């Protein structure tokens, strides 16, 4: 039992603000070392971040206009990773210097990367537009790394009764979240989970912009997990309105994307509906969102993996709940998808 | 291999001093998280530090009077270790909602815990009563965890030889007890080993308090070693008097406790005879102590640890001599011990 | 991987000379042995393994008796042989299994060379770098590096020196110049042979200031050598003017490594420099920018390789090998032939 991931679907590899022009982007995803690097003309480029000669890491070597230049003894590669140039001895370049590319696709203000060796298709790329849509001042991103498995974040966010007793006051909700049966529903796309309730006050991430700060206000949760680790939180208080449509809202996404078994590259993107312009106030909430993922909700899926060891969630005989029937369902799914993919894997190898 | 230590059988969990009434104390012992609390009448509590809902340790949890809430989810526990309130959902809490409780025994200012799934036999506690008795200025505790298999620090305590050589002038004995070959007996009990001899001064440890503190003093070295890893070290001395009865003596308690194969829980006691009321040196005794064993012993035996890997002792075809007898028969006997105890656990799975 | 092989009959660089300090009890892990090195009165440098046979306690943490090690433990003592000169236990008696294992050693070329296998020594088999015992002791210098690596991954470095136009700066920056250059390498019965002649402007920093004109162009050469185990004798210099490169400033360097286990390595150089002998004020601040330039330049590119290659067989992962690979690869073959040949005779010297 080494670890198994989906290989097929569409993974975050970086947030698009990691990759700066000129800058050489290295990062660890799946367990392969993956280097990125932007083009003149902006366009994103995924490679083998390792240099076919001598195994060196390109990321380590020196950009050369949209060439890279390995630091070891400096065979060039360009985008498509063929070779451009070997400076040694009589010049010919081997047939064999190919570095492999990743097929990449730049929405919702990150870099999704296809890892497995068959051809991308686009089609699995799941449809988080609302975040390309508005003020650019209302969306932002921010990336935290964990030393987990990627389930246990995925769990943490399906099992949002957790802000009741993990969280501060950045978005506590003071006991009421626990309590209430969310709506779950199986789909072929998705598996959606729904919480309402109301507190007083407001979470403070909506609170001030309400009509009342200090004064309730009825709350909604609408969640839907797709494969394979990406999460788009909806969440939002109205005030003295039935139709939750006026409510101070946001649409987030979680997603995660593995470095190995148990460490995990963990994404989040809100998009406000609120002051829209205010860029001063963006940077401001999404560094105190991550603040409340890495500080308070962090440590917590940490200590649980310290504790789980390396031995497999349910073979632990884990005692599941009421608020527990979302994350599992999930869990199920990602397994049975897994299981699914390995069969029309060697049955793709056949057909 | 996973390494075999004896279950049935009482291991120092904590010194008393450790577990401050509010404070929800954790340690790792026989390779199981395990959190400690006193309840409002001081009765010390032992579990199993992980909730069986998501497996979140406890420790981390917040304490509501003689329950604990997990920081996770917040479920509650009593200090039998059955929940006492799920706050989701309906609220219906399963039976299967348990943590297991690890039977104590608070003797000598320790808190002794009983790892195995048996029902406690407090006969087995071995009788150290002497601790308990007299002005409590005599007696102190000390802790040490050392990165060592257990056994390497008993056979430490039980070659007491190496004080010759080791150790610093606060207990050195001048190359005057390596030459002597101690009586030792085997018994269905306890193995004991006695060292008797003279030098000059006395053990710096007692010299002050002597007739001439300068002036040669007959010593005594009474130790016994009982299951699993706990030795009775009795130490003082005489001048003019042939009758050891009027000695600046001293009762000793080295016990281990093991984390896992190679980390190891090493508690001492010492209750001296002398100048029993005055705990402003009973505190500079302790305190000089922990020191020799932490500062001068410690490196030695970690040392070896690291030189010796993960091969067991006997394995390496150790060159034993004249001071090595009580040590081995030590080894042998928790061996003969260990296998006596999965042979009957082996035949009530048949019996 | 966890058939790790070396070879055993054969000189490994134990440690430099300046490394044992008389009365100083010198530990390092070798070829994945804990040994413990000293000197005797008389200068003589002893080797044994780091480990009392009584309870396995290492020996260097001992106090030290004369020419005799007393274990810091239960006190033991040891002769130069390794065997038990005294107990201070019981009657006295000690046993005839109180022996520990020496090691042979060979103090030439300003290090203690050792002979890690249970056969005899064959000194024959110790190649001869001389030249550094020859001349004004202030041109010969040691420097060692410790580097989390495989050795054959350093070798490979230094036989495929093309590395040098890009990976490293100033001090030794060969300016693009030597890449191109198709070197001409035999394969020996002794050694593996490769030389690179080239010419640059300006000349090697290391060089190029004792030049006639330091800012002006000088043909350069490198020499190197693969003996086994893993020694590499790396001549270079520069020449001005004349032809003949008997005028050149140049050098007598030695690259030996000496593998900690599988994936560390005790890396130690040697240079000898031709000019301004005497000056050791300057001996020092070469032999410390030199050392630099592998620990600063070379380390982290040979570390960072380690870690993107894992544990996997260099040949296993299908490297791109090119024309300034041929050295390196002719190295690795001969070194993994001259390892299972020797298991072979071992296994048949087992039999017959
Ligand atoms: S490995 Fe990059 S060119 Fe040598
Ligand atoms: S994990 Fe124990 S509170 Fe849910
Ligand atoms: S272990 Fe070396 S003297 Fe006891
Ligand atoms: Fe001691
Ligand atoms: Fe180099």
């Amino acid at each position: 039992s080494t670890f198994e991931c989906l290989k097929r679907a569409w993974y975050v590899a970086a947030m698009s603000s990691e990759v700066e022009g000129e800058a050489l982007f290295h990062r660890r995803i799946l367990g392969t070392s993956v280097m990125i690097y932007r083009l003149a003309d902006g366009t994103p480029v995924a490679m083998h971040d390792r240099c076919p000669h001598r195994f060196a890491p390109l990321h380590l070597g020196q950009r050369e206009g949209d060439e890279i230049a390995c630091r070891y003894h400096a065979l060039r590669f360009d985008a498509d990773g063929r070779c451009t140039h070997n400076p040694h001895g009589n010049g010919r370049i081997p047939d064999a210097a190919r570095v492999r590319r990743f097929p990449l696709l730049e929405r919702y203000g990150f870099l999704w990367i296809w890892m497995d060796d068959s051809d991308p298709d686009p089609a699995l790329l799941p449809d988080f537009s609302p975040l390309e849509e508005g003020h650019p001042n209302a969306v932002a991103q921010t990336y935290m790394h964990m030393d987990v498995n990627y389930e246990l974040i995925i769990d943490n966010v399906m099992d949002l009764s957790h802000i009741d007793h993990v969280h501060g006051e950045i978005i506590t909700t003071r006991g009421q979240l626990s309590p209430v049966v969310p709506k779950v529903r199986e789909r072929d796309t998705h598996i959606s989970a729904r919480w309402e309730w109301s507190q007083t006050p407001a979470m403070m991430i909506f609170a001030p912009f309400l009509p009342r700060p200090e004064d309730a206000a009825r709350h909604y949760f609408d969640i839907s997990w797709t494969a394979p680790a990406n999460i788009q939180l909806s969440v939002g208080a109205v005030q003295d309105s039935d139709d939750f449509g006026d409510a101070t809202s946001q649409y987030d996404l979680h997603t995660c994307t593995p470095e190995d078994a148990f460490k995990t590259h963990y994404f989040f993107a809100t998009r406000r509906n609120h002051i829209v312009d205010d860029a001063d106030y963006n940077r401001k909430k999404i560094e105190a969102m991550h603040a409340a993922f890495e500080t308070e909700d962090g440590p917590i899926i940490t200590a649980v993996q310290e504790e789980m060891g390396e031995a497999e969630f349910f073979s632990l005989d884990p005692v599941l709940m009421s608020n527990d029937v979302a994350p599992v369902k999930v869990r199920r799914r990602l397994r049975r998808m897994i299981v699914e993919e390995q069969a029309a894997a060697a049955a793709a190898d056949a057909a």
